[PDB]
């Protein structure tokens, strides 16, 4: 009992398929008695740019600004901007982080990329040492819930788009695994725009049904073999 | 017939290693007699977020906002935000587009991701049909000039990050090839922060040197096999 979930949500439109997937997650996890928080990035006008405004007070080397170094140092000295530390608190408290987003150029929308760039700073999400299996968010679960324009068929190994697992690598391995997350199997809702109403409802139902047993899941082996291998 | 180059540059600090790579590109291409334009995204405070502010005309569906549909229609009608069409002019006139950036989470910094999201809209960069080899930017070249924190060794098949080509897939194939670009081989400058002053100087020089004969290069086969092997 007592699980905490953060949903990081990146869609402009409440009535969208993404919005529906987010709301189903909120309702079902809430029904289960979980603690639920939603970071609605567009509604928050979330800042995507990594800039020197992300550090308050004086820099550790204001002659040559290195964002990575400066945010590492600011994290240690508790002088990060409040929009960042607000998100870090939600992540720190969460047992599971769900990312809900439409696929933009085989990746996350820029507003969500900005969340990953700015929130997951050195000292908070990883360090030397402490990355991949020993990343600082170890013990936490992460799950990518992505919607696509392309159909399942268009996303095969030999297809024009390649296997969907190919585009997952930078997100699941390079970002989430790197920070110590155990990665649950992605939820891929293929081509809702093209799908019939029945097919759309079926995809929503699949998600809702999955959420009923999400705490019983095993994480994937987040390896190059899982992503590219046979 | 001389050549036109656009450099889309994503770093906050002029004195950075990325800044030096951008400046030597400008120096060398200028020396050759090329026409050179730089989009300095951080200096321009470039807007990364995909929002309804990107359309200024009457929305096709003002009760349910679909970013892709609305920007496609706005492109055709000429009612996109002018920061978008300003970038589109630079791309349209370019023979070669160089992207200069530090790797953020196996990808581009969010401010540059936003450039891709917002600038490469339907009708301008691709059509349905009219993508990959029939993409609308066919005839143009693109090149990623990337810097990393991780070492070359970490970015190998047996290294913990996997091969560097793995993370290039969403950018080179999912984005640039999809829009019709032919893709020149990536320039990856590994681990400058860790390297010595001389090694750093050497990496900048190697870039400058490659650029001398850039117009003689052939593009890569931007395929799953090139990226992932057999
Ligand atoms: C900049 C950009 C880059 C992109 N890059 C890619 C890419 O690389 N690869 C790719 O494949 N695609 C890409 N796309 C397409 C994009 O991924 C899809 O448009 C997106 O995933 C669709 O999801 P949505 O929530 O916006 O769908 P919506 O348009 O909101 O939903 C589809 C339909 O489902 C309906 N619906 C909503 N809720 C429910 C419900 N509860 N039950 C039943 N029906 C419901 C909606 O009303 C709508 O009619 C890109 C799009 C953009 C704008
Ligand atoms: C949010 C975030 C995510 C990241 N994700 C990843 C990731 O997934 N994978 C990864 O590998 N790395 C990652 N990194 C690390 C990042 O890619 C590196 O920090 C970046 O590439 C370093 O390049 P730079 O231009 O900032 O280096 P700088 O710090 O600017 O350069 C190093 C030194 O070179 C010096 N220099 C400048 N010009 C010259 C010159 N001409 N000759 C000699 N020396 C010169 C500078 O003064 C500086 O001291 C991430 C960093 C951040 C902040
Ligand atoms: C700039 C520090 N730094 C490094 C890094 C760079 C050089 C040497 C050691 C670590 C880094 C290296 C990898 N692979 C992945 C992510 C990051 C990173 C991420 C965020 C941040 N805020 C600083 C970060
Ligand atoms: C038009 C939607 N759409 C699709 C897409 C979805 C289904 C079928 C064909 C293409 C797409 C497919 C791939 N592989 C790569 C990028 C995009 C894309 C990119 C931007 C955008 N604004 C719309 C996009
Ligand atoms: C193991 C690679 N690696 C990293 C490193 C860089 C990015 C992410 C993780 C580690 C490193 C990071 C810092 N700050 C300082 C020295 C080293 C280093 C030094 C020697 C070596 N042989 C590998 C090294
Ligand atoms: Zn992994
Ligand atoms: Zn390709």
């Amino acid at each position: 009992a007592g699980k905490k979930v953060l949903i990081v949500y990146a869609h402009q439109e409440p009535k969208s398929f993404n919005g529906s997937l987010k709301n189903v997650a909120v309702d079902e996890l809430s029904r289960q008695g979980c603690t639920v928080t939603v970071s609605d990035l567009y509604a928050m006008n979330f800042e995507p740019r990594a800039t020197d405004k992300d550090i308050t007070g004086t820099l550790s080397n204001p002659e040559v600004f290195n964002y990575g170094v400066e945010t590492h140092e600011a994290y240690k000295q508790r002088s990060l901007a409040s929009d960042i530390t607000d998100e870090q608190k939600k992540v720190r408290e969460a047992d599971l982080v769900i990312f809900q987003f439409p696929l933009y150029w085989f990746s996350v929308p820029a507003i969500l990329k900005g969340w990953m760039d700015r929130v997951l700073c050195q000292g908070f999400a990883f360090d030397i040492p402490g990355f991949y299996d020993s990343g600082l968010l170890q013990g936490k679960l992460a799950l990518l819930s992505v919607t696509t324009g392309g159909t399942a068929e268009m996303y095969t190994k030999t297809g024009v788009n390649g296997d969907s697992r190919y585009f997952l690598w930078p997100l699941q391995h390079g970002t989430l695994h790197f920070c110590g997350f155990k990665v649950l199997a992605p939820q891929i809702s293929f081509a809702p725009e093209i799908a019939s109403e029945e097919e759309r409802k079926g995809m929503v139902a699949a998600w809702s049904q999955r959420l009923q047993t999400i705490w019983k899941e095993e994480p994937i082996p987040c390896t190059a073999h899982w992503h590219f291998g046979q």
